[PDB]
């Protein structure tokens, strides 16, 4: 033998320390955002719908096929990023429609619950249910594991279409300067949580085990009392739950505080688990109180210190107290390079297993291996870090053999491991859902 890889080192100490937890789930239930995805050239799509190459021109809102042309073909000059709704529906059913059916374009599960619920559903022994907007093409697409209520069964998909360019691509006189894509749908769906109240009918009869919930996010920018009212829905659902039932609430992508303050003061105590990345959580701490809200922005990767210092302030100021009649216990924690678990002492089982268990899921799927292929992954968090900043917390230094660092503060305990990275990726939209569904998967929950 010569000396092994740091990465395969890691690897290995995985394979070694993680396994299921001594009591499983059974039935899980997920809801409610789901989509499918169209990944596509847009210079083809619109060559495709008979489109000559017009003039570069941002549109608001897109009403339209020229509207559609005109900002794709702004946003590839740039070679930026931009997302659109497009407004007539009929007009969007046709060109999703050709799209979908255009020889070569990627079809891919979206939206975080579906994702949730497809990764769960890769187990045989745990049974799903899923809620969204789903139709035939996404019912298709769907692991034939995953039960969907025939209420929440819909005579057409919510196609989200991602028009790709490549750094380089030319069209008539469009040149992108660099790779990025153009998305746009026409999804009232799941901006306004539709099939909300289809699941939570659905979870009485089901009896979950889990309960996961996501898409609260994509409310944002709707009407404020529309908000309001859902979120009611949500809590007043979770009271209806038998008691002792975990709820994971798996955040994403907010830029809106309003809201953002709403969910924690409402939706966070009626849930047991936490689901967020790097940009969620540094948003949170921006808009209440924050350990570091000062900060705008993560300056490379986020410091551990830090990271956690939030995530303990989390459990301090909304996690369960003696005080609170809070019911969070339990935050996955995860951005690129290393993932964290946190929990509330005594009401979590196996969370050194379920903490490596998401961050291997990172890997793997990443590459789209069944297992880790340790030439293609790289290990990047940092050697050393501070377990906090702002209290004094140990130095810790990477040992590829002992992955898995545990650490206490008041009553409060932190899993970290590293991410092993993958370095030439298929596709990461969507890593975080099945990274929280693998971790949930892996997790014990104790009796209330
Ligand atoms: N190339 C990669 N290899 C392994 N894990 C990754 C990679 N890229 C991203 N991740 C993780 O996957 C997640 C992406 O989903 P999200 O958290 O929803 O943004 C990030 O949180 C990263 O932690």
């Amino acid at each position: 033998k010569l000396a092994l890889s740091p990465e395969s080192r890691l690897a290995a100490a995985w394979d070694a320390l993680i396994a299921q937890p001594a009591r499983r789930w059974r039935r899980v239930a997920v809801g409610v955002n789901a989509c499918v995805d169209v990944v596509i050239s847009g210079v083809k799509l619109l060559q495709a719908l008979g489109l000559s190459p017009g003039s570069g021109k941002d549109h608001a809102i897109l009403h339209s096929r020229s509207d559609l042309e005109e900002a794709f073909l702004y946003f590839m000059g740039k070679g930026a990023a931009a997302e659109r709704f497009f407004s007539d529906k009929e007009t969007f059913h046709d060109i999703a429609q050709a799209a979908s059916e255009f020889p070569g374009a990627q079809h891919y599960v979206g939206g975080n619950a579906a994702l949730i619920g497809q990764r769960f559903a890769a187990n045989t022994d745990l049974k799903v249910l899923l809620c969204g907007p789903i139709g035939p093409k996404l019912h298709e697409l769907l692991d034939d594991n995953v039960f969907v209520p025939p209420e929440s069964l819909q005579e057409e998909d919510e196609f989200h279409l991602i028009l790709e360019y490549l750094a380089g691509e030319e069209w008539g006189p469009f040149k992108a300067p660099h790779a990025n894509r153009f998305i746009f749908s026409h999804d009232l769906s799941n901006g306004a949580m539709n099939m909300l109240e289809v699941f939570v009918s659905s979870l009485e009869e089901f009896q979950p085990d889990l309960v996961v919930l996501s898409g609260l996010h994509m409310m944002e920018g709707q009407s404020k009392e529309l908000q309001r009212k859902r979120l009611l829905e949500v809590v007043t659902a979770i009271s209806d739950i038998p008691t002792g039932i975990p709820v994971h609430l798996e955040l994403a992508s907010m830029t809106n505080r309003e809201l953002m303050s709403s969910i924690v003061h409402q939706v966070f105590p009626a849930v047991a688990s936490l689901g967020l990345n790097e940009q969620e959580l540094l948003f949170l701490s921006q808009s209440a109180s924050g350990p570091h809200s000062s900060l705008s922005s993560w300056d490379g990767v986020p410091d551990v210190g830090m990271v956690s210092d939030i995530l303990f302030w989390i459990l301090k100021e909304h996690g369960r107290s003696e005080n609170r009649s809070s019911d969070l216990t339990r935050i996955h924690f995860h951005t690129l390079v290393y993932h964290i678990l946190a929990t509330v002492d005594g009401h979590w089982a196996n969370q050194l297993a379920a903490v490596a268990a998401g961050a291997r899921v990172a890997g793997t799927q990443a590459c789209a291996t069944e297992t880790i292929d340790t030439n293609r992954v790289s290990l990047r968090a940092p050697q050393e870090f501070t377990t906090s900043h702002l209290e004094s917390g140990s130095r810790i230094v990477l040992n590829p053999d002992k992955p898995v660092v545990e650490w206490h503060r008041e009553g409060i305990t932190f899993h970290f491991t590293p991410v092993l990275v993958c370095k030439d990726p298929v596709r990461t939209v969507g890593l975080g859902d099945a990274i929280s569904a693998e971790g949930l998967f892996y997790s014990e929950a104790r009796p209330d």
